[PDB]
C-alpha cells in the first residue's frame, strides 16, 4: 500500500459489489473501531461474520497485499455468484451491519451501528376533512432514491417526501370513520451521521419480466444540504452532508465492472478502489464522471457523512482500538494458515 | 466558563493541594482517559472504587459545562484531610491512581495501558574498580525525581541523575567476600516512556529548621527536550525527543499555597492555565519561562513531557464513542442517587 497508503481487496468474480461495499465500511472509521473492539474470542473462524469482518478490516489496515474475502463470504453463506445476483447492495450491508450490531449488544461498544447509521422517519396519513392522522414512526439504515426522470439527488428527496393526494376513487379508508379525503407521505425526523443512499438504477421491466439497469444521467453533489427534507431542523447542527464514497458500476449486468471511489479522510483527496489496484484520482473522476448517461459507467450507491459528525465518524484508528486478544487471534490463524 | 477555552475546571473543595493539577494532567493524557472509560466497573461501589470515581471525574471533565467535583474520588482512595496530602509527594498520589486503574484493566481489552504509557526501564549498578564484581539492579519507573538544587536546567538535572559516584575513601563499597572495594555507582536509562513524568525536587529536608522547605531557585526547562544522550543505547528510528505537555505550578511556601497547572492539551503549543474552576487561555511564556522561578515563590514542581513519535497516539482524539453507553447510563444513575442524597440528607437535618 505504498502509493496511496490504502490496500486493495482481491478480485472475486463471484462477489460483484462486495469489494466496493467493504472498502466503504472499512473507511467508516468508527464502525471499524467498534468492530475491532467486539469480543469474539469464543467463535468459529469459518462461521462468525463478526470475526470474519474483523479479519478483513484488520487486513485492509495492516496488509501490504490484496486482501481476501473467502472466509467472510463463507461466514454469511453467500458463496456463489447467485447470492449476489439475488440481493441488492443494501441487503448485503444489512447482513454485515446486523451481525455486528447484535454481537455488540451487552458490550463496551453497544449501540454504535445505530448511532452511526440509523435515522428516523414517519409515514403519515392526514385526513384534511377531519382531525385524524395515522403518523407511523420507522427507523432506517439506508435510503433508496428514485433516479428515473430525476435530474439529481435534490429532486429524488423532493419526490421521496412528495404528497400523494388520496381523493375521489382512492380516498383513505379510516374504518370506523369511513372513506376520507387525505394526503399520504413520508417525513424525515433525523438523518444519521453516515447516510447510505442507494440510487435505484435496477428496475423491473414489464416488457421483459426482468430487472434492467437504467444508465440515465443522475447528478449528486460533493456537498449535500438536507435541512429542507427534515420535519424540524436544528439551528446548531444543520443537515449538511459531505460526499465520502461513490459505488460505481460499468455495464448493464452483474458481470460488469465494480469499483468504488472514496475520499477516506473526508478531505476531498479521492482514490479509486478497483479491487487490488488503488490509485489517486480527481474529484471529477469520482463525482461528475459517474453521473452516467445515454456498456457504461455510473454511481449506484453514495455515502455521505454529516459534516458536524466527520471527526467522530472518521476518528483516526489507533493501536488502542485493536485489543491484543484480536491481534493475537488473527496472528494465530495466519500461524496455521 | 468552558465557553472560553473548551475545557472545564475542577472544584476548589478544601485543600487537596496538587490533586486538581494532577487530575487535569491525567485527563489530557487522552490514551489513558480512553482506557479508563473502558474499565469494567459494572458492580463497583461508588464510595470505594477509585476506577469508577475516576471514570466519573474524566466523564464530567469531558462533558460538564460546570466545575467538576472530586469528593467521591478523594473518599475512594481515602485521602480526605490536608494531612493525607502533606504526607505524600505528588508522584505518590499519581502512583496510587495509576495503580488502581492499571489493576482494574487486568483481563480487559485495555490491559497494559498504564505501563505502555508511563513505564520506563533503568539499571542501577555498582562496579568495583580493583576487582571483577558488579551488582546490577534492573527497575521499572513510572516517574523520575530530578534534583534542582544547584542545577540550572533539566539538562543539568539529567546529567546529575546519571552521574557516576565514586565509592572510595571512608564510604567504600562492601563487596562481600572481596572486602571493602573502591567502586562506582550510577544509574542508566535503558528506555524513556511515551509520557514522561518529571518531579522537580524543590521540597527538601532542611537540617537547621528540622523541616522540609521549598527551594525557589531558578530552574529552566525547555519546550523541546532532547534526551537521547541520557539513554544507554539510542534508537535511530525513534529519538528520545520530548514535547512539554504540562507544567504543574505552586505559589507560596507550604501546602496552603496556590496550586495550578499549565497545559497545552493537544501538544500544539496552545496553552491554558487550569486554576481549579477557572480555566483561561495563556501565553506559552506564562506556562514555561514565567514558572522558571528564581518574595518570588511561584514555580514548577512537576513537568509532563510526551515523546514526539508518540504524541498523536497519546493525545489521540476522544469522542462520545470512546465512552460505553453502559458507563454513561451508570454515571447518570449515580447522579440521580447523589441528587436524592442531597434531598435525603436535608430532610434529616431540617
Ligand atoms: C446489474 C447490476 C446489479 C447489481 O450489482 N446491483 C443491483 C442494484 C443495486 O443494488 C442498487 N439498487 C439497489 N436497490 C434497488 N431497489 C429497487 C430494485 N430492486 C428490488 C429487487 C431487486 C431490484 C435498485 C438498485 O438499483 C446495486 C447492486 C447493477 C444495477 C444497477 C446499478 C448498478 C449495478
Ligand atoms: C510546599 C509544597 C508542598 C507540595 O504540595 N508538594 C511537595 C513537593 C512535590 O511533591 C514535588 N516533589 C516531589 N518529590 C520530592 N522528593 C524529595 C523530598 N520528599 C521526600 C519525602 C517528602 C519530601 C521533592 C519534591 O519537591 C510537589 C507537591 C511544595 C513544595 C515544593 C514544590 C512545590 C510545592
Amino acid at each position: 500500500k505504498k502509493h496511496t497508503g490504502y490496500v486493495g481487496l482481491k478480485n472475486q468474480g463471484a462477489t460483484c459489489y462486495m469489494n466496493s461495499l467493504l472498502q466503504t465500511l472499512f473507511f467508516t472509521n468508527q464502525l471499524r473501531k467498534a468492530v475491532y473492539m467486539m469480543p469474539t474470542e469464543g467463535d468459529d473462524s469459518s462461521k462468525s461474520v463478526p470475526l470474519a469482518l474483523q479479519r478483513v478490516f484488520y487486513e485492509l489496515q495492516h496488509s501490504d497485499k490484496p486482501v481476501g474475502t473467502k472466509k467472510l463470504t463463507k461466514s454469511f453463506g453467500w458463496e456463489t455468484l447467485d447470492s449476489f445476483m439475488q440481493h441488492d447492495v443494501q441487503e448485503l450491508c444489512r447482513v454485515l451491519l446486523d451481525n455486528v450490531e447484535n454481537k455488540m449488544k451487552g458490550t463496551c461498544v453497544e449501540g454504535t451501528i445505530p448511532k452511526l447509521f440509523r435515522g428516523k422517519m414517519v409515514s403519515y396519513i392526514q385526513c384534511k376533512e377531519v382531525d385524524y392522522r395515522s403518523d407511523r414512526r420507522e427507523d432506517y439504515y439506508d435510503i433508496q432514491l428514485s433516479i428515473k426522470g430525476k435530474k439529481n439527488i435534490f429532486e429524488s428527496f423532493v419526490d421521496y417526501v412528495a404528497v400523494e393526494q388520496l381523493d375521489g376513487d382512492n380516498k383513505y379508508d379510516a374504518g370506523e370513520h369511513g372513506l376520507q379525503e387525505a394526503e399520504k407521505g413520508v417525513k424525515f425526523l433525523t438523518l444519521p451521521p453516515v447516510l447510505h443512499l442507494q440510487l435505484m438504477r435496477f428496475m423491473y421491466d414489464p416488457q421483459t419480466d426482468q430487472n434492467i439497469k437504467i444508465n440515465d444521467r443522475f447528478e449528486f453533489p460533493e456537498q449535500l444540504p438536507l435541512d429542507e427534507f427534515l420535519q424540524k431542523t436544528d439551528p446548531k447542527d444543520p443537515a449538511n452532508y459531505i460526499l465520502h464514497a461513490v459505488l460505481v458500476h460499468s455495464g448493464d449486468n452483474h458481470g460488469g465492472h465494480y469499483v468504488v471511489y472514496l475520499n477516506p479522510k473526508g478531505d476531498g483527496k479521492w482514490c479509486k478502489f478497483d479491487d487490488d489496484v488503488v490509485s489517486r484520482c480527481t474529484k471529477e473522476e469520482a463525482i461528475e464522471h459517474n453521473y452516467g448517461g445515454h456498456h457504461c459507467t455510473n454511481a449506484y450507491m453514495l455515502v455521505y457523512i454529516r459534516e458536524s459528525k466527520l471527526s467522530e465518524v472518521l476518528q483516526a484508528v489507533t493501536d488502542h482500538d485493536i485489543p491484543q486478544q484480536l491481534v493475537e487471534r488473527l496472528q494465530e490463524e495466519k500461524r496455521i494458515e
